[PDB]
């Protein structure tokens, strides 16, 4: 049994809700919390600048020390960090964006990082601002996702449509 509440439940392991990130992490402090992260951890808007408000930047300032000590994260790639008051664990997860031109086959890589945590709170990878669809990163969420994620989709409207479209 977990904390996480309200999920609609997709398959034996997706489960889905209409929220706002920052929020869930707040109330769930879950081990870990998944950010919609760039290779330079830069987290000035979307998911990551949601995020990183909520820490009061220092998710920022942590992570510009990671990016002095190590270079830029690879596309597809993540690294793990603090998750400050919102989790134990910030699970930081580059996927492709679409608005740079990056290769969306790099989208299913972006998720076989979640496989190496057992219990993640997500958002759909490469969606809103990084401009993929949606129900495309859903889709290869369930395909490729085996630990159990939680995810939350920050619009009423979209979510609607996700659960309505899935298969
Ligand atoms: C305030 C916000 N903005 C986003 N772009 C995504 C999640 C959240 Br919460």
């Amino acid at each position: 049994v977990n904390s996480f509440s309200g999920y609609l439940k997709l398959t034996d392991n997706v489960y889905i809700k209409n929220a706002d990130i920052v929020e869930e992490a707040k109330k769930v402090k879950p081990t870990v919390v998944v950010n919609a992260a760039n290779v330079y951890l830069k987290h000035g808007g979307g998911v990551a600048g949601a995020l990183n408000k909520a820490t009061n930047n220092a998710m920022q300032v942590e992570s510009d020390d990671y990016i002095a000590t190590n270079g830029p994260l690879k596309v597809g790639g993540s690294c793990v960090l603090s998750g400050h008051n919102l989790a134990k664990h910030c699970l930081h997860v580059v996927g492709p964006n679409v608005n740079k031109g990056e290769d969306i086959q790099l989208l299913k890589s972006a998720y076989e990082n979640f496989n190496q945590h057992e219990v993640l709170l997500a958002p759909l990878l490469s969606a809103g601002i990084f401009g993929a669809d949606p129900i495309h990163s859903l889709r290869v969420c369930v395909d490729t996702v085996r630990t159990n994620v939680y995810l939350a989709v920050f619009d009423k409207n979209l979510y609607d449509k996700l659960v309505s479209s899935f298969l």
